[PDB]
Order: C-alpha cells, then sequence, then structure tokens
C-alpha cells in the first residue's frame, strides 16, 4: 500500500533517504494488535480513529482529553491519515490531567493497570504501550517501567526534551524498555532531544502532524511525538510476525537505517526506525 503526500515522519520511517513524501506499508497495518496509550486521554471520537480508539481507564473526573497531548500521541500510532499502523485498536490511559501533569504514584498505577487489563482483550498479535512522559530519575518508576516490559508488553517511552544524557530522566532511563530520541526532516537529531548510552532508537519528532482535540489537526515537536512512530512501527511489525513483544525493540535497532543521522553524541546510538518494507 502507499499513501501519497504523506507527513514527513511517516514517509521517513519507509525510506532509505530523507526527503520523499510517500508512505509505503503492508496492508495489514497493524491489524490484530493493541496499542495502549498512557497519556492526557484520547478523543475517541475523532473520525480519524474510525471507531477503534477507546478509553478504558481515568485516574481524573473525567476520561475527556482535555490537552489534546494524548489524542495527537495517539493518532500518530494509529489514525487513518496520520498513524504509523492505519488498523490497530488503541486503548486510552487518562494519567495525565489536563494541564499535561500527573504524580508519579498515578503513572505508576496506569502502568500496572495496563499489564493486568491486556489480559481482558482480544489482541492476538500482541500488546504495545506508548508513553510520551518522564520526568527527573525515579526507581520506582523505572521499576513499573520493568513490570510492564517483563508481563508481555513492549514499551516504548520517550527520552525527554532536555537536550541532555536521558540517564537521569525516568522511565527514559530503564534499560529493559525501547527509550526514543527525536529527529528532525533534515536527518538532525532534534535540537530538544535527550541523548546518551540508554537510547536505543530515533524517530521523527519535529513537526509532527497528527490528530488533535475538537475534531481537529496540528503539528507540534518533541521526543513525545518520536515514541508514538516506534509504538506503532512495532504493533505493525508484530502484525507482521517479524518479532514479539520481547524482542522488538532489539529487532527495529538491528533493521534500523544506520549512520544517517546528523548531531548525534559519540556514544549514542546512530540509529533511525525504518519499516523495511518491499512491494
Ligand atoms: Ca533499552
Amino acid at each position: 500500500a502507499a499513501q501519497t503526500n504523506a507527513p514527513w515522519g511517516l514517509a521517513r520511517i519507509s525510506s532509505t533517504s530523507p526527503g520523499t513524501s510517500t508512505y509505503y506499508y503492508d496492508e495489514s497495518a497493524g491489524q490484530g494488535s493493541c496499542v495502549y496509550v498512557i497519556d492526557t486521554g484520547i478523543e475517541a471520537s475523532h473520525p480519524e480513529f474510525e471507531g477503534r480508539a477507546q478509553m478504558v481507564k481515568t485516574y481524573y473526573y473525567s476520561s475527556r482529553d482535555g490537552n489534546g497531548h494524548g489524542t495527537h500521541c495517539a493518532g500518530t500510532v494509529g489514525s487513518r491519515t496520520y498513524g504509523v499502523a492505519k488498523k490497530t485498536q488503541l486503548f486510552g490511559v487518562k494519567v495525565l490531567d489536563d494541564n499535561g501533569s500527573g504524580q508519579y504514584s498515578t503513572i505508576i498505577a496506569g502502568m500496572d493497570f495496563v499489564a493486568s487489563d491486556k489480559n481482558n482483550r482480544n489482541c492476538p498479535k500482541g500488546v504495545v504501550a506508548s508513553l510520551s512522559l518522564g520526568g527527573g530519575y525515579s526507581s520506582s518508576v523505572n521499576s513499573a517501567a520493568a513490570r510492564l516490559q517483563s508481563s508481555g508488553v513492549m514499551v516504548a517511552v520517550a527520552a525527554g526534551n532536555n537536550n541532555a544524557d536521558a540517564r537521569n530522566y525516568s522511565p527514559a532511563s530503564e534499560p529493559s524498555v525501547c527509550t526514543v530520541g527525536a529527529s528532525d526532516r533534515y536527518d538532525r537529531r532534534s535540537s530538544f532531544s535527550n541523548y546518551g548510552s540508554v537510547l536505543d532508537i530515533f524517530g521523527p519528532g519535529t513537526d509532527i502532524l497528527s490528530t488533535w482535540i475538537g475534531g481537529s489537526t496540528r503539528s507540534i515537536s518533541g521526543t513525545s511525538m518520536a515514541t508514538p512512530h516506534v509504538a506503532g512501527l512495532a504493533a505493525y511489525l508484530m502484525t507482521l510476525g517479524k518479532t514479539t513483544a520481547a524482542s522488538a525493540c532489539r529487532y527495529i535497532a538491528d533493521t534500523a537505517n544506520k549512520g544517517d543521522l546528523s548531531n548525534i553524541p559519540f556514544g549514542t546510538v546512530n540509529l533511525l526506525a525504518y519499516n523495511n518494507y518491499q512491494a
């Protein structure tokens, strides 16, 4: 399948060179996989989700996304026009309030919730969790991410936006999950992206068009926007049978475009997520 005039980040993950505008992907498109988006919520009624999104848990007064961030990230995972895995099932867990903030105890509870809830859902091709959030180092937050991964869920987390070593941030610094940095459309490390030895992979993160609340769209930037490209890619590859939740981060790194990014400090991987699609 081919989507013409795609957002640049989708085109980039299906190309060995920057500057293309078509997203090439297998028609299976993540069908049969499930992705939990742990964030401010998802506007499940947005036409771009085609009925494939639902909220399953909130830690606040409402399950509505009053912010937009969670709806944007979910759109990059799996909306029709803006998504990597266009036929996946999306589940929303609202651990952040409508200002985008949340306490670590709530974020931990939401991770433990997903590890249990996936046993009630029909996800025959596997389960992914996308965490476009973080803060300062916490061993308890890292431990919760490690538990979620151990339970059989592919966990992708944002590296953070401080132009610093991600070893000082959580859950970015948990080695056993998939920690995602951001790049821009000229194959530079995004100027805000964290770096360091704990990063596993880069994905598109600057000027990313996706869904927004009120049935709208907008473009924003962050490692929050790179993470759902990798979460969606994992769901897509698990549906194709190429990898499993336990090994998907390693598989994505092994099959990435290697050495193409600029402004990568010594000691950080130079690997850009790539779907390897051949018609
Ligand atoms: Ca890792």
